[PDB]
């Protein structure tokens, strides 16, 4: 029996301001949440844990807080908003208007203007799945849309429903992968 | 056609030091905007303007320099930081974390510990937008959670938006209610 701890970065300056995408470090409370995942991590008592996290300052600053080192994937970086990158629902909705409509259609293989998918990422984090799908304890620090990615892969969700799984900030998934497929248990830190 | 001229008192002691709040007069260059604000009005060459002013030492000394009198309100009072009065951001989040941090959430709802909110302010505002809807020439020389209040009304704005509004120190709005909504023209005194 193995554990993957899927969690999200701790709450960035950006995830606070309710803007989307940007390279932004975890805000006070982000930090706390790095911390009080610590003291998670340490709660336990796991045997030798890989922490995974991507390029981003607010997963490797999320990581930072755990003491022990973390390998840095580039494929684990969050979706490429493109044209849309640090903008608000509104301000997208507004200086976007078509895009947003557009996207409401099919939210799988909408792309935007200048970025990139759902779709897009999947093929981007199949390496990201291949070496994490053979690796024992682990703990992947990402983002959103990449932990939905793979939290649908190893619940086999469909393209359809992958993103609207719930994937909020400051919730570890736990998952342990067992003979019909994965068994999930939520922990949410209240920070 | 009307003119609403909207613009905020002249720099004051205490918004060179970056503080909030307070009952401060005028710097050097706050006085310099009153009469670079005196000689715009007399540019602007007005049919019997009036000129309403708050109970702030700010507002009064700014409208002192137009020579002409001015009617004092007391609702035209800048908002109440409470227990942050006359504090610096700094300051308040060393003393204040939490307040801060929940403020950051929602900016409309949020009220200081012993003072007021957006939305307070907005109640408190009522009687004011209501006398200057129907008034022909009128300069109000206020602050700056006031100044965007009520530009956010002649604009029509949400209680979202309302919060972020430019209200910059020496800038005034010239507002010209039409048919729509209303005509904002930004004049900027260097001084
Ligand atoms: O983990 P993040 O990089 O912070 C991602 C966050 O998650 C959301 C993306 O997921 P949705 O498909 O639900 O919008 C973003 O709006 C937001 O920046
Ligand atoms: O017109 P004031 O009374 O000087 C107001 C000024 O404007 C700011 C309030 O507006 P914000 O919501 O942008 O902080 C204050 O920090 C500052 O004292």
């Amino acid at each position: 029996m193995r554990s993957i701890y899927l969690c999200r970065h701790g709450e960035s300056e950006l995830n606070l301001r309710g803007r989307i995408g940007g390279d932004s470090g975890l805000s006070a409370r982000g930090k706390q949440y790095a911390y009080a995942l610590a003291n998670f991590i340490r709660s336990q008592g796991i045997s030798s844990l890989k922490v995974w996290t991507s390029h981003m300052k607010r997963t490797i600053q999320t990581a930072e807080a755990l003491g022990v080192p973390y390998e840095q994937w580039k494929a684990l970086n969050e979706i490429d908003a493109g044209v849309c990158e640090e903008m608000t629902y509104e301000e997208i909705q507004e200086h976007y208007p078509e895009e947003f409509a557009l996207r409401d259609q099919d939210k799988y293989r909408y792309r935007y203007p200048k970025g990139e998918s759902y779709e897009d990422l999947v093929q981007r984090l199949e390496p990201v799945i291949m070496e994490l799908e053979r690796q024992e304890n682990v703990l992947v620090i990402c983002h959103q849309a990449v932990m939905r990615c793979l939290l649908a892969y190893f619940l086999d969700k469909s393209s359809d429903e992958l993103p609207y799984l719930k994937c909020p900030l400051h919730t570890v998934l736990k998952l342990t992968p067992v003979a019909y497929g994965c068994r999930v248990e939520s922990i949410y830190l209240n920070v």
